[PDB]
């Protein structure tokens, strides 16, 4: 059937998680322990130290800021680069729980639900997975292409300023050949520094989609069980517990990464809005800044939506198996459904380092914070 | 009895939902499939494309705003017009769930409650339905009458400016006959563009009133059941489940429409307060602006009140059938009432695209946001 | 014993509720229907129409405000006077539920609790009742005395300005005898206009203290029942239901009154802080303004504290009868205690017209709002 | 084993609680009533009256502030000193509940958990206890050393201003020997005034760590009980009740102390940020101000983290003993686990005088308040 398709996609995500330079863990379809090969183990470490030296250069470039304009110009790139740095460290540390996470979305067969629901669930999962992957991929590729190779293409068609923001360097980088080779190094570094948080967010969104479909199939399984004693209820409770444990495993790495992401993204959005609204931009950097805003807004909105859907499906699992059949069932079923409802009243939520809950109302509150601190940066001039 | 009266009113709402130009669905009292007649199917589509061309004209009129005054003058009408546009699209898409919604408030007989309560419930439902319909109808009619036909009447009694705000047009519309025919076209377009969200909000308020009366009759049915085994409890649980499913059906269309409504209404209120407080208005537009504020405040307050009443009645259904009889009942009743209370602890709330819950505290928070952004528009001058 | 003392105090509150001019209802100790005597029925109506004409004079005095200073000077007195007006109307309308409220705190004997706890409960109730009554009484009397009879005493010891803020009048009230007779009329009107909300708030605080002691005795009764089957649990459930119904009766009148009180009190606090911090006060009105702030802060803090204590005692009633005895009890007790805990998880809260919950965190949020709008009034100058 | 180690540390905390001058209560390892000896009873009272006279001097130094700069300079030290004053009073009053608190963390053996978990729990408890104690100790010692003995060392190496902020005194303290002896008295007073809230916060953090480990061992005990009837469940319920009562005992003293701490700490942080960002500091006080900020931020973050961990462990105790075994257990176990889950749904939270809940989101909200009132102090200049 089409199920063989889904594994194919959870192959490709693993492959792209090896492309960006994350630490190579064992994916499901490796029975010869090729994740410990020295080739990938030096490739990942080389990309990681390239990432660290580039992020450190752009970070110490921020501390040597004379005016507020150079600081606000370094804020955006330093924001995204330390986001990718936190993502690199958080995926290096927990290279064991990612094994369990990729073992979850490889076999997840819910026992009890009808097949006519399961096929439509697999179709919806495939469609939403492809949409979420391709949208961020296309937007990120076009944003990198503009932001890095538009002023270089302008100069190769035609006091240069090929790069957007300046950073600390050993040499002067004002003389002609140095600026070109630094621009090329910035291009390859920004490839390997952009594609890591996009890959992590694609994996998070795939996890959330699979968990939403698991919860819907669990609700249908409870209904089809109640429509008809022990074994179906035990399998339902076990699948509910597996969903809760998988969300608890998802919580930690993305808690640290989400705290860093949301704070630094709010700073980057405020700085970009100030540069677009106030200063005299030279029309070459504007296709970079108008796509970087769209990428950031799309990323925040998709993360908040696929985090809200899981809590909504849990609270809808609270209202499962509640009819005249429940009043006419035995005491065993009437106690087990009560236990399931009591445990399902607890919400499955992702917290960003326990400072906030990733919901859709949090996006509105953060948009209010952005709009409050945008007027301040406008009035400071 | 008087029950034949209530169906009459749920006839008229359907009729007014065909007047404003919504897509014709099958109401309860049609057994010959006359909702698929070509007459209404071209009437609705014609009013809809008139609405879209007028809203698009007023929307591209906003983007060609030189000063901040013309932008803030276009904000109010563009706000209301894109509200009506979102309402038109959301009622075109879900023309199947409106069938179920009109099937709900056509037969809703609760089994178990005494008749002496049911007659008073029908009287209260009729009174509050007539009040909510007639108040918005009278205020909207007087607001349209002032806002559109006061400066035209001033000119026909007596460098013209017959319309309030300017919009993009192919011609110049400054020469005399063009401005009059554009004013007449604006009059008929503003009729068909005002009466659609008012009709949708009347239908929402009728739904909320009927659901509140359903919940009160369910509480009385639980009390009269406990005062006296299987069949009454099964009918109670089934009616509770029907109420929850009907609220879940109400949630989606009004979620999208409420997000658009509340955001654009906050913008319109802030702009109107700035124009009334600061600038030198020429005393002809002031009867339009002082009625548009009253309509917006009345609409927001009635929506928030009839959304809060349902949650309050659900949490009061939690405290139903709790006396010394519950302690002296069997284990079947003591488990079924416990299941009803556990399911009733979940609140029945309407969310606006999951960004906020439509409550009465949200009206206070939005009034705080309005008061915060009114002082900013005053200080910007 | 000392219980005969408590009834004495719930006599006196009723007497003071007849002094301020509220509509005379039947208190507990009247078996000859003397609350329908014509003497009190004309006394209350006369004080009420005096209140309405004075509040209307001070309210139309606000609309004829040229500068912002006269408006901000009328804001405080118009605030308190329309607070008392809303209190007068809300106590005229619900003159039937006050019968039930005074029937509650006249006999409230909890069955099951030990006597050694009940005597200490009555001592604590008497002490806190006397403290809450006498504090507001002394502060209100000294505030009225300063605010009304300090500039009159200054003039009778010694271009006059005997009253603090001016109001609309038929005559000019600038000539000498008119200003003195208007000051005397203002004195007696401010007596009858100050003592009504203070009396209502004393009655609310007495209700909250009695309900807190009822909840504590209910918790001790549950513990002493579980330490030892049917009758004790039935009496416990009945007393819990009586507490919930009494709080539901308290909710409505104080909901409307609390919405008016909290909004108008926030306005009055902001205006008083602006007048004390910025302008050149002539040192005679300062003992009025420094006592009016203390009265308002004391009133808000005591209302919020005695509203928070009830919710805390309910959530502590959730943790009642939970030991190794519950694990060793029968299924009847293990189901009834579960039902009591499930119903006790619902909080007993007082909402101000459903816009906010009267808690102690709401006092902090309102203090933040006051501090935000105080800086604005300072910067406007 | 290593358990003998843990008692050693709960000796030392008691010893440091006698060093700072708190009222001497009976610790666990005193069987001869040496806490009522006259030596410690005069030592504690002498340090307390020294604390009160120093805090009163620095408090009346604040009221004689001409400019806003001297007031904002006195705000920080008066903040910390009245924090220590509230801590002294709150530990003098409740010298009886501290007996119960030190009796809790002396024997807390959970019955049912495996030993392999308990040894790792004791190791984690020892490590986190040593970390939390030593971090605050080292930072506080270096902060006192800089803030008090840096300008004195500068003068003894070399119109003086040896102390940071001035306070009221009987003499002039401008002449040379008076300023030196006042600086020495300030040194010893700031030792005895700094080490008391640090000691109280160390005791609070030790309590929170022990309670978190107790809750984790309780969850493991529930799992190991369900894996296998009466006695294990009774011991589990008794340990849960002991945890709830111990948190209720912790609530009161730290409620008053936390309200004072959080408010005065927000004021001190805002004032320090204004002095570091705006004015021309003379480079000697900057090592005091940059360490005082780090101490305050570390204290607030550790208190909020170890208050959030307990609520998270309680809500994780809600999901305890929920598998296919629960569906296959008897009605006794299926009712007792349901009662445990219903009681565990209530959160174990520490409230600061019931105005706010000490969580990690409250730290974010208070950081927002700090950032809001820092810009105001910058713009006031
Ligand atoms: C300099 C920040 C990296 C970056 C630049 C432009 C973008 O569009 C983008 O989104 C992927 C990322
Ligand atoms: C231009 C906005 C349409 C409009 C104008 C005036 C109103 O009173 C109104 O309420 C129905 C709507
Ligand atoms: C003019 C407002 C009435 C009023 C004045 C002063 C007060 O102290 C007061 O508290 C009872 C009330
Ligand atoms: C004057 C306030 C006392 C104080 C000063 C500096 C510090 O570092 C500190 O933390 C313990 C406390």
């Amino acid at each position: 059937d089409d199920y063989i398709h889904l594994r194919k996609w959870i192959k490709r995500i693993g492959i792209i998680l090896r492309i960006s330079g994350h630490w190579p863990f064992r994916l499901p379809h490796e029975k010869r322990n090729q994740h410990k090969s020295k080739f990938r183990q030096v490739y990942s470490c080389l990309v990681i130290t390239l990432g660290f030296i580039t992020c450190s250069c752009y970070c110490i470039g921020l501390c040597l800021s004379e005016s507020i304009a150079q600081a606000l110009n370094n804020i955006t790139v330093t924001s995204y680069f330390l986001q990718s740095c936190v993502c690199y460290v958080s995926f290096i540390i927990n290279s064991r729980k990612l094994e369990t996470l990729f073992n979850y979305l490889f076999e997840n067969e819910v026992v009890g639900c009808p097949r006519g629901y399961k096929m439509s669930s697999i179709k919806t999962t495939l469609f939403r997975c492809k949409f979420v992957a391709f949208s961020l991929g296309i937007l990120s590729f076009f944003g990198w292409l503009m932001w890095t190779l538009l002023p270089l293409a302008v100069l190769v068609v035609d006091q240069t300023s090929l790069r957007f923001v300046e950073a600390w360097y050993p040499f002067d980088t004002t003389t002609s050949p140095m600026n070109e080779v630094i621009a090329i190094y910035e291009a390859v570094a920004m490839i390997f520094l952009i594609t890591a948080p996009m890959s992590s967010d694609i994996m998070f969104c795939v996890l959330m989609i699979f968990i939403v479909e698991h919860l819907k199939c669990l609700g249908m399984a409870i209904e089809c069980t109640l429509k008809g004693d022990a074994t179906s209820l035990c399998n339902i409770v076990d699948s509910h517990v597996k969903i809760y444990r998988t969300m608890e495993i998802v919580q930690s790495v993305y808690s640290s990464y989400f705290a860093t992401l949301f704070f630094t993204s709010c700073l980057a959005v405020c700085a970009l809005a100030y540069f677009l609204a106030a200063t005299s931009t030279s029309f070459t950097r504007v296709p970079g800044m108008v796509l970087y805003l769209m990428y950031i807004f799309l990323r925040i909105f998709l993360l908040c939506l696929l985090a809200t859907e899981v809590a909504e499906q849990g609270l809808n699992l609270c209202h499962a198996g509640y009819s005249s059949k429940l009043v006419l069932a035995s005491d065993h079923v009437r106690s087990t459904i009560q236990a399931i409802a009591t445990r399902a009243q607890i919400p499955l939520s992702i917290t960003g380092a326990r400072f906030f809950t990733v919901n859709l109302s949090f996006l509105a509150s953060m948009a209010g914070v952005m709009l409050t601190y945008f007027i301040v940066l406008l009035q400071v001039n």
